[PDB]
């Protein structure tokens, strides 16, 4: 899958597929 | 960043960078 751990909302044509934990902060996992 | 949420270990050239949670399972976040 092609995904990004985003500080903000998922982009156009992405879906929220889960979350990322990076260095004590939570991120959206946005995938397309 | 170009990262993958992997079921297995990170590749030799990748850097373990965090954790993905997707549909009730945890995955390594492995980044180029």
């Amino acid at each position: 899958a092609t995904c990004y751990c985003r500080t903000g909302r998922c982009a156009t044509h992405e879906s929220l597929s889960g979350v990322c934990e990076i260095s004590g902060r939570l991120y959206r996992l946005c995938c397309r």
